[PDB]
């Protein structure tokens, strides 16, 4: 299994598994073919000198170390390359006096392997250390946490202060550093937001316990909310250096991302489900209410939230939940429905409404049995990586003691647990397995550590054998809970809708349930959408999405039959296929509204908020307003952070801002009560100087977050049509306005007013970062005029607003008011403009480009990697590659790629065939991240730029493990005999980099393209898009 997380690993093993390319090439160029092998004196002595000096520094390291696992991982590994080479200056030997030698021309091969994974297992060695350092200080700051509580005193506060900035600012440091040398961004990212979160953090915790010894110390009404802050925000840190720590420990693909994100998910929506429960039942609980109101919500979001759990279960549970949700509202429709004629107190409008009263407890039952045994499974997870880290030392000192044994008893003991909650039993039983021979060996060198532990490398052969078996069971337990959760979708619009199609092409082949799973998310998303609307536009909504839930239904049924390619399972998939379309659309618009209103005015309640904190000990109602104000607070926060997560779904980024969208809510979502507890402080605490630091802090705090997510949404939306709707929206503002003073009431008036500068100044925001964005003169002046022109609108029409405030029936005053009102629309149409695509201006016998080819009757193919090639020709397939090298490059590897997903599998002559498919598909990934990194270059938009040099970055470590481990395989594919974990898992990791490759690739030209209309001045000339 090699190893490449870092790039010094990287740096190092790609030479040498060049070397091995070299004598590989020969060793097949005479084992199959005719001449045999040459002399190789020179070559088999160059792979010496390299794993010469790493192994010879390796040996200075295990003397001058005081790390026990380095003294006992290290060894074993210098071994291994020595007996690789040694078995390699052999194999030439009888190579340059009997060349043909066959039993020699194995000496090799089973050589060859032997030295690229030998080094690659050393050089693992000395990372593990490294990480080691790292985490050791980590678990130093989580502890130094532990003791916060323990502080009461002042100077006792201090000590604290002063001991953990250092060692805070040393672990960033340290994290900083190591993350700049990770070659999976993903990991570098985790950790990178992992370790802002902590820092953020710091701060609150000091002010907190501030204000502990402060309320605390007097012991009145204030500690309440104190001791509270000050736990939670510590818990919450140690939560993320935990994370920390165990992104450190990786070395691949990331096993169980969505572990954390999915038992936090299930904890929302519980949470959710558990703060709505009443409200929807008071609406059934009244035949008397309003077939729309928030009561009528409630049950809605209920049924949400249900089957966002629901698609975290599999198939039964998750069909069971979804189903019921599916009856539970088409019956609330019957419900508030017969409430329109009037027999709202009907029998049955009655005798409906507490059946359904009934159900949401059944189903609220249902989730929470489910959130319960997914979380037993990501607390065992947690426990067995506890234990075998307790036992990775009791493992390192041959003189543990039976504590250290009681880990290694409790991991398999945790590891059993995973095993019953398991529902496929061949999963379950190869766990169990292995308890039964680390049970043993654990026992087996418990013993001779009293009847001579054997401190000699003797033992080693047992507490290394142990070490090692404890981490095959971590990665069998892993999948076990992988396997157990379904497979996602994509999170982002645009590959939600590629899968779905996939999928609706061929019902017949295995996603893996990716493509239903789309569709599911999309109409959840409509649904989300639409239960905030109303009239005939909720339902129209809700139309289209029952509307494709039916088709799908269909098409997944005839395609279930043996129907995969019947009339109506076309006829169908073409009603359906459109379906998405009108819906994609219709969600879209529907986003763009919502975010209009939402986001309309932010810090208002936050205001009140802050206001009633600090009123007068003497305020009337005082303790009853304020509390109706921490409501009204909470209650909106949800909300914006609700329509963000839409605009993160139905909007236009990639993964770039969906992550940070969804990071900012959730954010959102812990400072809310934080932030309306400081400011209960602060008002059973009267004047505690404490009391404004700290609220001040935390309103701030979650001010500033907001705004982050505030322009964050806004780049969701296109801005034209942002432009469009803001517009608009100024405009039917204008309309209220007019019918309120046409009906006499200034409120009414002023408060349209109110919401057209608010939406004017936003408008001024857009621009100014749609400026900054940009390095265009002319754009940047034309759209920097236009705005200027606006703000001076603003002012005139506020005061103006204001004269009319009190002559609401005068003339002359709602003439300067409507007057200086169309000055901002007109303003606001001069920046629209600035924003207008350039108008075009003015200044073959063929193009025969290569078929994709398929047609191979039950070959040996590699499915997951024919389909990576596929996809990815696919999309290049839609333009030409005539006056586009980025076209070609990604046309040719495509094909490229194909030649690949035979050569995989064992065969006849691959070996050598497949070093070559490598090669040539690594030319070309330079190819691409070559111009791409020139499109890059010439784009004035510094927003694309940034995100196609983003996608560069990635190509080129990608391709070259595809080498590296290509080289691999071709070491075992020359004996297509057995099979074993090796052959095994190099295959799987050898597809995942061809999947992640295709992927860049496509990627890379989208934005390739999306940069090609922010060119200007036309420097080099440009990639030339045109589709066929």
């Amino acid at each position: 299994m090699p190893v490449f997380h870092t790039r010094t690993i990287e740096s190092i093993l790609e030479p040498v598994a060049q070397q091995i390319s070299h004598l590989v090439i020969m060793h097949e160029e005479g084992e199959v073919d005719g001449k045999a092998i040459p002399d190789l004196t020179a070559p088999v002595a160059a792979v010496q000198a390299a794993v010469s000096n790493l192994v010879r520094v390796g040996k200075e390291t295990v003397q001058t170390t005081e790390d026990q696992i380095l003294k006992r991982d290290m060894p074993p590994a210098f071994i291994k390359v020595e007996n690789a080479c040694t078995k390699l200056v052999q194999a030439a030997q009888m190579l340059q006096s009997d060349p043909y030698s066959v039993p020699a021309r194995d000496y090799l091969i089973d050589g060859s392997r032997g030295i690229l994974s030998g080094t690659s297992d050393l050089l693992l060695t000395f990372d593990e250390a490294e990480v080691r350092k790292i985490i050791r200080v980590c678990k130093g700051i989580l502890e130094y946490l532990t003791v916060a509580e323990v502080v009461e005193t002042m100077e006792d506060l201090v000590t604290y202060t002063k001991n953990l900035g250092p060692g805070m600012t040393k672990m960033a440091k340290m994290i900083d550093e190591r993350q700049q040398e990770l070659t999976h961004q993903e990991h570098r990212v985790m950790l990178v937001n992992s370790m802002n979160t902590v820092k953020e953090l710091l701060p609150v915790l000091i002010s907190a316990m501030k204000i502990f010894v402060t309320t605390k110390n007097s012991k009145n009404q204030g500690i309440e909310e104190a001791l509270k802050n000050r736990n939670f925000t510590v818990e919450k840190m140690s939560a993320e250096i935990n994370e920390i720590i165990r992104v450190l420990q990786l070395t691949s693909w990331d096993e169980d991302a969505w572990a954390s994100k999915d038992t936090e998910a299930m904890k929302r929506a519980l949470a959710s489900i558990d703060s709505k429960l009443n409200q929807a039942k008071g609406w059934l609980r009244d035949p008397s209410a309003s077939p729309g109101d928030a009561g009528e919500q409630a049950i809605r979001q209920i049924l949400d939230e249900a089957g966002k759990v629901g698609e975290l279960c599999a198939g039964k549970e998750r069909r069971e939940i979804l189903g019921t949700c599916k009856m539970l509202g088409q019956m609330t429709d019957q419900v508030a429905d017969l409430r329109a004629r009037g027999q709202g107190s009907s029998p049955v409008a009655m005798q409906k409404a507490q059946q359904v009263s009934q159900g949401l407890d059944v189903l609220t039952a249902k989730v929470e049995n489910a959130a319960r045994k997914l979380e037993a499974m990501t607390n065992s997870k947690q426990s067995i990586a506890k234990k075998i880290d307790a036992a990775q030392n009791w493992l390192a000192d041959p003189n543990g003691g039976p504590e250290g044994e009681e880990q290694i008893r409790g991991a398999l003991a945790e590891a059993r647990k995973i095993a019953e909650l398991c529902d496929d039993p061949k999963e379950r039983d190869d766990i169990l397995r292995s308890l039964g021979e680390i049970s043993a060996l654990t026992s087996k060198l418990a013993d001779l550590r009293r009847q001579g532990k054997g401190d000699s490398p003797e033992a080693r052969a047992l507490a290394k054998q142990v070490a090692t078996a404890l981490q095959n069971l971590q990665t069998k337990t892993n999948r076990a809970v992988a396997n157990s959760r379904p497979a996602k979708a994509a999170v982002h619009l645009e590959g939600k809708i590629e899968q779905a199609q996939r999928w609706i092409d061929n019902p017949t082949v295995d996603d893996r349930g990716v493509g239903q799973a789309a569709i599911r998310g999309l109409v959840a998303e409509g649904h989300r959408l639409a239960n905030v609307m109303m009239g005939p536009y909720r339902q129209d909504l809700l139309a289209k999405c029952d509307r494709v839930d039916q088709l799908t239904a269909q098409l997944a049924d005839l395609a279930a039959r043996g129907e995969g390619e019947s009339p109506q399972a076309r006829a169908l998939a073409s009603q359906l296929q459109d379906s998405l379309k009108d819906l994609k659309a219709r969600m879209q618009e529907a986003m763009t509204q919502e975010v209009s209103d939402v986001f309309s005015d932010t810090t208002t309640p936050i205001k009140l908020l802050a206001v009633a904190a600090t009123a007068p000990p003497d305020a009337p109602n005082r303790e009853e307003v304020f509390d109706e104000r921490a409501a009204n607070f909470e209650n909106h926060s949800g909300k914006l952070g609700a329509t963000a997560e839409k605009a993160a779904a139905v909007g236009t980024a990639n993964k770039s801002t969906v992550e940070g969208i969804q990071a900012s809510v959730k954010t959102a979502r812990e400072l809310t009560p934080q932030v309306v507890s400081a400011a209960r402080i602060l008002l059973r605490n009267p004047g505690n100087q404490a009391a404004y630091e700290h609220f001040e802090t935390m309103k701030n705090q979650w001010i500033d977050n907001v705004e982050k997510m505030t322009g964050l949404v806004d780049e969701a939306i296109d801005t034209k049509s942002l432009l469009d709707a803001s517009e608009e929206a100024i405009k039917k503002d204008l309309d209220k306005c007019k019918v309120a003073m046409a009906n006499i009431q200034p409120q009414m008036l002023v408060a349209g007013a109110t919401s057209i500068a608010r939406r004017a100044n936003r408008i001024l925001l857009v621009a100014k970062r749609e400026v900054e964005n940009s390095e265009d003169p002319k754009f940047r002046e034309a759209v920097k005029a236009a705005s200027d022109e606006l703000s001076k609108t603003i002012s005139p029409m506020v005061m103006d607003a204001k004269a009319v405030a009190g002559n609401i029936s005068d003339p002359g005053l709602q003439k300067s008011f409507l007057d200086s009102g169309y000055r901002i629309l007109g303003a606001v149409a001069k920046v629209r403009e600035a924003f207008q695509p350039q108008e075009p201006d003015f200044p073959p016998p063929e193009e025969k480009d290569e078929e994709f080819p398929e047609q191979k009757a039950g070959e040996v193919i590699n499915q997951p990697m024919m389909m990576a090639a596929r996809q990815l020709h696919d999309e290049a397939r839609k333009w030409s590659s005539k006056g586009n090298d980025i076209i070609a490059a990604a046309k040719r590897m495509a094909l490229l790629m194909a030649e690949m997903s035979r050569l995989v599998r064992g065969g006849s002559g691959t070996k050598r065939a497949l070093i070559q498919c490598a090669k040539d598909i690594a030319k070309a990934s330079d190819e691409v991240t070559r111009l791409a990194k020139e499109v890059a270059k010439q784009c004035t938009d510094k927003r694309i730029r940034t995100n196609l040099l983003q996608v560069c970055e990635r190509i080129p470590t990608i391709s070259t493990q595809l080498k590296i481990l290509s080289t691999v395989k071709a070491t075992m594919l020359g004996r297509t005999n057995i099979s074993d974990e090796e052959s095994e898992q190099a295959t799987e990791m050898l597809v995942h980099n061809a999947q992640n490759l295709m992927q860049s690739v496509k990627e890379t030209v989208r934005e390739a393209e999306a940069a090609s209309i922010k060119i200007r001045t036309d420097a080099g000339f440009t990639l030339r898009w045109v589709r066929k």
